[PDB]
């Protein structure tokens, strides 16, 4: 298996499980910042990087009724400058960037409270799918999935509803949706972190998926394991392997990894890339900190990239 090095260069860093790294419509950064505590209570933050000089600005600190988020994932809404935060004990989130938020969900459609959520993910039609590896949110006794089986995996579509689409994974983690070249979503790729598993389905519609299958395995028999994931533009699908030290790429069929990338740092999470660009950026909890490296090519167009009126 082929193992690349490429030269990664760090851009900012002492940020407490650095996670979610995403860009808006208007080209600026943000991570979040999950671990930030406060007399041992969750006092997690959602933060602005100048990508010039690295310096942080916190413009969200997320808490609902005296209780302070976990926000771990992110998306940039097309529509709208906003962005999309899933939160281990707050659920879905949305933020402005002017730093003001709104709790999306307290139960889903089936009246049932919602979970704490991780990672998300939007198809070109505007659904986001999300993953939920903790248990019930907030007023709820903290939980997480990592060694029984009750995380599950959310689908908030484009006419609002908050619908539980699978369960009993063991902490699902990273998510991804495959497209055809048509732009029409085929597959949905969740991360099962400890079990060293990817897992696909077939997507048949809003919310609706099948065929749930093992679609590629991760190595290593280290504590981890696959967090974070986004698609290049030849849908190759490159995997962060906490614990492993390295970021794992698979082609679009899926198996094993087509070639690994060596980094600096035991840790990878999260990463994303420049739009327009083969510049990653990854977030690593050794050193809880951000990194950029150069790709081979450009990353797979993000929702928040799409055009809503456009012709072709
Ligand atoms: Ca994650
Ligand atoms: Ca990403």
């Amino acid at each position: 298996i082929p193992v690349i090095e490429p030269l990664f260069t760090k851009v900012t860093e002492d940020i407490p499980g650095a996670e979610g790294p995403v860009f808006d419509k208007n080209g600026d950064f943000y991570i979040v910042a999950p671990e930030v505590e406060v007399n041992g209570k969750p006092a997690g933050e959602i933060l602005r990087i100048d990508l010039k000089t690295g310096k942080k600005t916190v413009i969200c600190k997320p808490e609902v009724n005296g209780y302070g988020g976990i926000p771990a994932g992110c998306q940039c809404d097309r529509d709208a400058n906003q962005l999309f935060v899933a939160d281990m004990r707050l659920g879905l989130l949305v933020v402005q960037t002017d730093g003001t938020f709104e709790e999306i969900a307290k139960k889903d459609s089936e009246g049932r409270r919602m979970q704490g959520c991780n990672d998300c993910a939007f198809d070109y039609e505007g659904n986001l799918w999300i993953t939920a590896p903790a248990g019930e949110v907030a007023p709820a006794d903290y939980t997480r999935s990592m060694q029984e089986k009750f995380g599950s995996i959310y689908c908030f579509t484009t006419d609002g509803q908050m619908i539980q689409v699978d369960t009993a994974f063991q902490f699902p983690n990273g998510i991804a949706v495959r497209h055809m070249n048509d732009g029409r979503p085929y597959q949905l790729i969740v991360a099962e972190t400890p079990t060293k598993k990817l897992w696909s389905y077939d997507i048949k519609g809003p919310a609706k998926i099948e065929n749930k299958k093992v679609w590629g395995h991760i190595p290593g028999t280290h504590e981890g394991g696959a967090d974070g994931m986004d698609f290049d533009e030849d849908n190759n699908l490159l995997v962060a392997n906490w614990g492993s030290s390295h970021i794992e790429v698979f082609g679009p069929d899926g198996g094993q990894p087509k070639m690994r990338i060596r980094c600096p740092f035991e840790k990878p999470s999260n990463l994303h890339f420049k739009p327009q660009t083969k510049t990653i950026f990854v977030t690593e909890h050794e050193n809880n900190a951000v990194w950029k490296f150069e790709w081979q090519r450009n990353g797979k167009k993000q929702y928040c990239e799409t055009l809503k009126f456009g012709i072709f």
